[PDB]
């Protein structure tokens, strides 16, 4: 079978959702949430419309036995956008992440809950799983907002541009200019001065709107959801469908790029059955590694005092 | 030449949104509502996953000069508390800058918002239909699967009528793998098989009771209207549209029955014998646009409203 | 791992092959023939097209190690019919074909589906679930399902319809004595048997003539049956790889049923998914239609029973 | 609506007929073809699956008649150095836009660089709406070699093959990259006699693998089914995707002269909005003039009784 389970029925897990049942991705759909009524309502809402799609179980319940022997999990649970963010947000992954592992040994848990990057090291240290079947979101969004930007902007589809965004989730991600090219045309060397301040194409700006853009749609809806459901359920046709596509997903950066943490961070990645075949490791400009090195310095500063990651209880050690 | 625009942002709205983008149908996504903020802010997160999807365009403004030329038009904007007041200003400007379209109305009750649309829009009869009871059918047809243990579309059942209840459900048409399931219980549906009916009236009324609204089961049933017609595969599928001189009918009434949609929209209707007890129920249904928009408001926006 | 196995590069083959990774079903498309440039031709033929495909990979050998682990395997390898040729005639050749290519699947694919194409696929399902050993839940042999789409077409050409919107079950012996239910046949729910052997409406029973003929007539024209079998193949296993659980008119095993005495490949209503054939509809079928219902399965056995190949044993009896 | 027609039945025709219907594209296909039996064969092949397909109606008949009002028309027709398909195209191609002017032009039939242009000359139709095969199927063989040697999608690595659609075929090193970096880059010798990856004999494999099909079972047939599927898709659906297809290249890249060559070009339901004039380097516009110097040579031989207007 290819069991899917969605642990969130709120606006990016029924984004997901729905995005999984309309490429028929999985046969049998487990939600799971902590709202009995929404829980059930989202439900029988997919059930209804069962006729329409190509899923023929959709089990939904707070209990996580009904997620047993999934393919993959996706974690949307949690509160959206700090500190305070992550420490909250673990609190609630403390008490889903052990449960699903309980019940899908060996399934692939995409973490999409914010920060992705930090709460995808909080999934894989609860989880006991391999890093390689612990992937976030990342900046897979980041990258699908980039090609869009540039899709408008020279009037073609974003199928057929390739730029690609890596590093964290957020204002701190890393355009790599050199990858960024439409039908083979490489257009750092049409601009040599790309991604700088004296630039005459301001790339910089349009890079930086790939993390405002994120912003924005938040104050006029209040969230986002949509963008989230088609880069998720394209993550998973590629792990299901054994594509083997590489991706730009938060992956296990440690010994890579000069970096000693353990910490999560978005880089090219190939996605099949298996989860996270390898990671990309290819060579950047002194000032992007610049950036994969002090985020990741930033990211291991939170997660290093995270009193809930605790694998034993010998915690007299207050400081 | 595929251009569909949605009337709407709401849960209904995004709902069709998100179904047909995800079907390739559209070539041209237009949204329109009056909350401009939720209105830009949706059309943003829908352009944001465009590598996703294969549709070039998603435009969203609340001036209806962007929803020109469009092919299909899905009306979901809703708020004796009736929504003629809302679709005096969403109707008669669709047909103003896209004359050539297809209306799909989906505000409740779907019977009666699709009467009001098609007299203020003037279009022929093959062009304004409504949901009607697809979404009923499809909720009864997942019933049968869920009790016999198979997929929706191997089992066949027709809901027509009103959307809700006083719903029409013809037994003798109830049949699964050709076998008629009426043949195999001769008292079905009479003093269980009612309930199930009833099933699907009350079916919608829990949903909104859990999570407040129905939002995806509707949007894959429009989508699935659209493609029908975008295709012009001919589909047979129990929407709403005029029944005046059909089954003693008199009235300008909407109500559903299987119809043929292509691109033309409902080209033909089913003759059906629908037996006797049936066949009242869709003249018991006087109570619907009759009884109800005999005291209408004013289904034709006049510039005179000095009015209050 | 949805695994798909193809035996026979042929018209049938390559347009089973073609709608199979049209839908992307199988991440692993196996092939196997015995012409081997034929064979690796196909393959890089097929493996060139991988940028518009949903397919990794696709593999193709004549030894059938490239089956294993296996999902579904479709058999279309064996003889064609050819022109006024009778599909009881190809049995003693295509039964002596299977006698190499069962055995060696079940070898290397112990949990698999099989889909028999080759005809007479009646015949041959039989061959194969006696030869694979496999439980007759997942020995299932293409049956009506296009004899079925055939005639739901034609009366879609003849309402101004789609396929889709009609409702009509063809069942039994796939080809000539073919029992059309016409108490099945329905549109939108309205049995259009309101007409009530002469008469019908115009003539409701030329139309399963014509999918008899329908036949023999593109044989006649272009030579073989290709595309539209491949269609219908990529439905079933559809059903299957997606757990779908909808309702097909395939051959399976249906004694007891209608009288049915002997071991007899019949097209029935059965449910498939997963696991393969876990349900099959018994009807009650009319009077006239159990017969040649019954009459079909009598020339089955007929023809079974005598087969020189299924013997195991050293059967010297002429 | 949406009509699509595909003039000829052969291999190369069904495998691009079977891929428009699997793709839910047109809600009209229409089949052309010299032979009677064959055409209606194939025809009634077809209807006979209209219940798993998304296609109302499909027609075929010899008078290009039934052909009337299409939107995308996929010549596939003709024999698999002696042109004999010039005169076959001489009687097929003037009856599409007798029929059908307002369509989309689809040359598939061998050599499709000399056929597009006589596909032109003989249509009248503008140079936007005249395509050709071209390298689009070059460029997806040479895709799938480099996802064979890395273990990934074809679609993850991204290959651009450039000029004539055969031998005289250019590679643009300068174009190849795999998750966002450029393989020319990593092995500077990309392309040149001293290349360490031998990257020389990937590109003659891509000009060599269509060899060796036809060696095997004959002829190539579903490689190019898809790809034409592709161009239509990109074109039915103005999706505005950038694809190597055959166009016009006078005026540009110094080449004087009236030839078709496979170039990246936006495709979209007007055809071609644009043709992408990259800087390539000298090796690669010499080929480009090379080759369109001797093609013209081909269509020089005009005396089949064409002769310009
Ligand atoms: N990586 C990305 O691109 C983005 C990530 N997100 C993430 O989605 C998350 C919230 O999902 P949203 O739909 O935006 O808001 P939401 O208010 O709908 O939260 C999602 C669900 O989590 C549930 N929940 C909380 N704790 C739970 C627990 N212990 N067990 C089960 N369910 C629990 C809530 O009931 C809710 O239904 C946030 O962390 C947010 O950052 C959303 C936008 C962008
Ligand atoms: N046909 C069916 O089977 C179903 C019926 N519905 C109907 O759909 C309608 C909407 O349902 P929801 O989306 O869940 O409520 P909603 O409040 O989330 O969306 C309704 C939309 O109307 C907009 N609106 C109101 N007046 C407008 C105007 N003059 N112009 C533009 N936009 C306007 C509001 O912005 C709103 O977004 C209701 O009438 C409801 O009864 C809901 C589910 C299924
Ligand atoms: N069950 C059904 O509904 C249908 C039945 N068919 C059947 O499909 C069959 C195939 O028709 P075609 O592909 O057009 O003729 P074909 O001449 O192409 O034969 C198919 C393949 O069998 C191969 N073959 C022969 N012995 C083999 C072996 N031991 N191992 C592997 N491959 C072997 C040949 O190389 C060939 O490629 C016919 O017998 C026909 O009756 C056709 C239409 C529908
Ligand atoms: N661009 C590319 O990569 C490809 C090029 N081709 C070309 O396609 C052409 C056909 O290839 P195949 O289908 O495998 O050979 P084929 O002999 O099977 O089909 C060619 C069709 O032309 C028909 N025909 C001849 N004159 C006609 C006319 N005046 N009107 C309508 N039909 C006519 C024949 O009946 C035949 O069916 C060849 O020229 C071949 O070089 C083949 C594969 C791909």
């Amino acid at each position: 079978n290819n069991k899917i389970t969605v642990v969130g029925v709120g606006q990016v897990g029924m984004a997901c959702a729905i995005s999984i049942l309309g490429k028929s991705l999985a046969d049998e759909l487990a939600l799971v949430d902590v709202l009995e009524d929404k829980l059930k309502g989202e439900m029988m809402d997919l059930q209804h419309g069962s006729l329409f799609l190509q899923t023929p179980k959709i089990v939904a319940d707070k209990d996580y036995s009904v997620t047993a022997n999934s393919k993959i999990v996706v974690v949307t649970a949690g509160v959206r956008q700090r500190l305070n963010l992550v420490q909250r947000n673990v609190n609630v992954f403390k008490f889903i992440i052990p449960q699903i592992v309980k019940y899908s040994p060996d399934c692939i848990i995409i973490v999409v809950s914010n920060p992705v990057d930090i709460l995808t090291y909080v999934t894989w240290k609860l989880s006991g799983l391999p890093k390689h079947r612990v992937i976030g979101s990342g900046c897979n969004l980041d990258s699908a907002r980039f090609r869009y930007l540039m899709a408008e902007k020279l009037g073609i589809h974003p199928s057929s541009c390739h730029g690609w965004i890596l590093g964290e989730h957020g204002d701190s991600s890393v355009a790599v200019w050199s990858g960024v090219n439409v039908a083979g045309v490489s257009l750092q060397e049409l601009n040599p001065e790309m991604g700088t301040d004296n630039d005459s194409e301001n790339w910089k700006e349009v890079h930086k709107m790939v993390v405002e853009s994120a912003y924005e749609v938040i104050k006029l809806k209040g969230y986002t959801n949509w963008a989230i459901g088609l880069s998720v359920a394209d993550l998973i046709e590629s792990m299901l469908k054994n594509l083997s596509r590489i991706h730009p997903v938060s992956t296990m950066v440690k010994g890579m790029y000069g970096i000693e943490n353990e910490v999560f961070l978005s880089l090219p990645c190939i996605l099949n059955a298996r989860g996270l075949t390898s990671v990309i490791n290819q060579k950047l400009k002194d000032d992007e590694v610049a950036q994969l090195k002090k985020s990741a310095d930033t990211l291991w500063d939170i997660q290093k005092d995270l009193k809930d990651l605790e694998n034993l209880y010998f915690q007299g050690l207050e400081h």
